């Protein structure tokens, strides 16, 4: 039962404020990246494509990637990565759209993605709707990849969902956004969850 389905996981750059490179933080037995992919491989994917950047050569050392599309980028500057545009050159033809997550989210779940995959099929995007607003995943269709190859950056998405150019579907998600990692105190923050609900 093929999903037709390529995963993303945006995992490069984004680290200036941390002083060190976050897909590496410790988070319980694994690293944050780590949680994440263990997260990514149980959803319904066909393909799972990791994007690494000025860190990858940590990253491959030290963070489990086998079987993984692993797309290496360069450095693309503060609060900045393109490393999407590289990742879309990947995506196996037989995929009807991309499952887009971030490296340091791993508080997503996979019931979560296959509920967005299942609203994406026959939508141009789709989004999940949390409680306290709208957030990763997302989902966007083999259609809109050019319009997405034309984003300056990774997290710019959120230009294409509110251009209102396309049709956006949002699917409710009973939890709340899931926690990203922008700044120590955000580790902290995820780090103290994961300890938590432990
Ligand atoms: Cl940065
Ligand atoms: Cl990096």
């Amino acid at each position: 039962l093929r999903s037709r389905v390529t995963g993303v996981v945006l995992a490069a750059g984004y680290s200036r404020r941390l002083g060190t490179p976050k897909q590496l933080l410790p988070l319980g037995d694994t690293t944050l990246l780590g949680a994440t992919l263990a997260m990514a491989r149980r959803c319904p994917f066909d393909q799972l494509i990791v994007t690494l950047g000025g860190a990858a050569d940590e990253v491959l050392e030290k963070v489990e990637l086998d079987g993984l599309d692993i797309v290496l980028v360069d450095d693309a500057g503060l609060g900045c990565s393109s490393s999407l545009k590289s990742a879309l050159t990947w995506v196996d033809p037989t995929a009807e759209g991309i499952v887009l997550m971030l490296g340091d989210q791993p508080g997503i779940t996979a019931s979560a993605v296959a509920s967005l995959i299942a609203g994406g099929r026959g939508a141009t995007i789709a989004v999940c709707e949390y409680a306290n607003g709208i957030g990763h995943p997302f989902w966007v269709s083999r259609g809109v990849f050019g319009d997405l190859a034309e984003l300056h950056g990774d997290k710019g998405v959120w230009r294409l969902i509110e251009s209102g150019r396309h049709g956006v579907r949002r699917i409710r998600v009973d939890a709340d956004v899931p926690l990203d990692v922008d700044t120590w105190d955000d580790y902290e923050r995820l780090l103290a969850s994961v300890v938590r609900l432990e």
